[PDB]
């Protein structure tokens, strides 16, 4: 969806940004995703 399995980094990518490090997306169309840290 939004991102993974088919663009991991859009959602793995935003959050490392944010000092991040992992997530997972959470959905199977354009949902959302929630990096690990929360």
């Amino acid at each position: 969806g939004f991102g993974c399995p088919f663009n991991q980094g859009k959602c793995h990518r935003h959050c490392r940004s944010i000092r991040r490090r992992g997530g997972y997306c959470d959905g199977f169309l354009k949902q959302r995703c929630v990096c690990y840290r929360k």
